[PDB]
C-alpha cells in the first residue's frame, strides 16, 4: 500500500545512506516512508568538504572510525550506535514538516518524555537547569516530495567528534545536550523504534509489515545496487587530497571556504573549492567558472559575480566571496 516501513538491521553507514538516498530520489512520492536505522562509529561530512583538511585521519584509522560523505552541504556529524535515526519521506502537497515532527514528539511523549520544537531543527526537553537538546534534524522539500531525517540521542558519546576533527584556526578566531539514557535508563533503540513506529501508524490510520533490510540482500528500492556501490566507494567518500600550488581560505558567518589553484602565464589552469556551507552549490559553480580565468582581481570578481542571476538566495554569500577575492589576490 501507501505506507512503507523500512527498518535497517545494519550499522553500515554507507548502506544506511544509500537507502536514504534511494528514498529521496528513487522511490515515488506516492509512498509514505518511515525508515529507522543507526550507524556504527562514523564521521559524516558534507559533499564539498575536504576530509584531509577537516579530519584527523590517522586517529580515525587507529580508532577504527568510518568516514562517509553525504550528498548534501554543511559540516561534519558524529554517529554511534547510541544514536537512533529516522527518515521520513512523503509527497506533496499532502505532506509538510510539522507532520513528522508531530510523530516524533508523540512517540517521545509515549516514552514518558515531553519535549518540543526548539528553533527550526532540534527537539528539546524542558529542564530545571534550562533547555537541553535531545534530537537534531534536517528538512528539505522538493518538487514532488518532502524529506525529513534526524537523530535521537539515546546514549551517544557527544564529545568524540572533537578528537577526529582538526583545529581550524580561522574558524576558531571567529566563534546543551543530553542523552535519553539520563532520563529513561533502560531505553533501547528497538524500544524507541516501536514508539516512533506507532506514532507513525497512528497518524496515518494504517499499519504495514516491517521490511527488515540489511546489505546482505537487495532491499526493494529501484537502482539500489548501483546507489550502494557508488555511495560506498572510497573515491566518493574520500577522494585524493587536493594538490595545487596556491591556497586561499577564509571563514565566513555562513561557512569556511578553501580555494585551491594553479596559475600559469597569468591565468588559472586548474582550481578546486571546498566548503562546509549548508548550500555548497554557488561555490561548486564558482570553481566551475574559475578555470582558465585571468588571474587578476577584476576577472576573478567578474566570474564570481556572473553567478548571481541563478543564485538570488545566495547573493550575500557571492558578494562577500567577490570582495574577499579582490582583496586577497596580491
Ligand atoms: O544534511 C543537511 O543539512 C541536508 C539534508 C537534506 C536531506 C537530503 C535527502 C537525502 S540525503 S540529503
Amino acid at each position: 500500500s501507501t505506507l512503507r516501513l523500512l527498518i535497517s538491521d545494519s550499522y553500515d553507514p554507507w548502506f544506511n545512506l544509500a537507502v536514504e538516498e534511494c528514498i529521496f530520489r528513487q522511490m515515488p512520492a506516492t509512498q509514505r516512508v518511515l525508515f529507522l536505522w543507526r550507524n556504527a562509529d562514523t564521521v559524516v561530512i558534507g559533499r564539498a568538504q575536504n576530509p584531509w583538511k577537516e579530519c584527523n585521519t590517522r586517529r580515525m584509522e587507529e580508532d577504527n572510525v568510518r568516514l562517509a560523505r553525504r550528498s548534501s552541504g554543511g559540516g561534519a556529524v558524529f554517529h554511534d550506535l547510541g544514536n537512533t535515526c529516522f527518515t521520513f519521506m512523503a509527497g506533496k502537497p499532502e505532506y509538510d514538516k510539522t507532520i513528522s515532527t508531530s510523530i516524533v514528539l508523540n512517540a517521545l511523549n509515549a516514552l514518558g518524555v515531553s519535549a518540543e520544537a526548539s528553533g527550526r531543527n532540534d527537539l528539546v526537553v524542558k529542564t530545571v537547569e534550562g533547555d537541553r537538546k535531545v534530537s537534531g534534524s534536517a528538512y528539505r522539500e522538493t518538487k514532488d516530495r518532502g524529506f525529513h531525517h534526524g537523530t535521537l540521542l539515546l546514549n551517544a558519546d557527544l564529545s568524540r567528534l572533537a578528537n577526529y576533527l582538526n583545529p581550524d584556526k580561522k574558524k576558531l578566531a571567529a566563534k546543551r545536550v543530553t542523552n535519553l539514557t539520563e532520563l529513561l535508563p533502560g531505553i533501547t533503540h528497538e524500544q524507541v523504534c516501536e514508539a516512533i513506529t506507532e506514532a507513525f501508524f497512528a497518524h496515518y490510520g494504517e499499519r504495514v509489515e516491517a521490511e527488515i533490510i540489511s546489505p546482505n540482500k537487495t532491499p526493494d528500492l529501484p537502482n539500489f545496487a548501483e546507489t550502494f556501490a557508488r555511495q560506498s566507494s572510497w573515491e566518493w567518500n574520500f577522494g585524493q587530497a587536493p594538490a595545487f600550488s596556491h591556497l586561499l581560505d577564509e571563514r565566513f558567518t555562513w561557512g569556511g571556504v578553501e580555494l585551491h589553484f594553479d596559475v600559469e602565464k597569468g591565468h588559472i589552469t586548474r582550481a578546486q573549492v571546498f566548503t562546509d556551507s549548508l548550500n555548497p552549490a554557488p561555490l561548486e559553480a564558482l570553481a566551475g567558472r574559475l578555470q582558465g580565468c585571468l588571474y587578476r582581481a577584476d576577472m576573478l570578481q567578474q566570474e564570481c559575480e556572473a553567478l548571481l542571476v541563478d543564485f538570488p538566495e545566495q547573493e550575500k554569500e557571492l558578494r562577500e566571496l567577490s570582495a574577499w577575492m579582490a582583496g586577497a589576490v596580491r
